[PDB]
């Protein structure tokens, strides 16, 4: 049921979400807050299209997308750049590649279990974040 990304995910752990934050240029204050947060992950998969809200405390981060079409992404509450977004499938990986001012920017999110994965890369630096299924 790999590709089965639906639910609510709460995160368990966060690892260089700070440099993956100042490879973004994310101002000392915010990443000051943001690097403690815990987040959740609220997934509406209907075939390929995707309907994703991350959520915390401190901000929100919504972005709709279909698996095969880019579209223009505006990061808005993160980094607010635009970028242009194309999602696909890699195996039963799901693989975004974020081109704009940021090289190598994107991230890729996959299931393994009642476990999520979501790797986030900008340039030199990668964060690993990992959600454990809504109990
Ligand atoms: C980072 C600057 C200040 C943060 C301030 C606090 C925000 C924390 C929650 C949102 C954090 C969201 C990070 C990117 C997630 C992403 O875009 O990938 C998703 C798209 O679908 C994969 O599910």
């Amino acid at each position: 049921m790999t590709r089965d990304q639906n639910g609510t995910w709460e995160m368990e752990s966060n690892e260089n979400f700070e440099g993956y934050m100042k490879a973004l240029d994310i101002d000392f204050a915010t990443r000051k807050i943001a690097v403690r947060l815990t987040q959740t992950k609220v997934i509406d998969q209907d075939g390929d299209n995707f309907k994703t809200k991350t959520t915390s405390t401190f901000r929100n981060y919504d972005v709709d997308f279909t698996v095969g079409v880019e579209f223009d992404e505006y990061t808005k509450s993160l980094d607010n750049r635009h970028v242009k977004a194309l999602v696909t499938w890699e195996g039963d990986v799901l693989v975004c590649v974020q081109k704009g001012e940021k090289e190598n920017r994107g991230w890729k999110q996959w299931i393994e279990g009642d476990k999520l994965y979501l790797e986030l890369t900008c340039g030199d630096q990668v964060c690993r974040q990992v959600f454990k299924k809504k109990l």
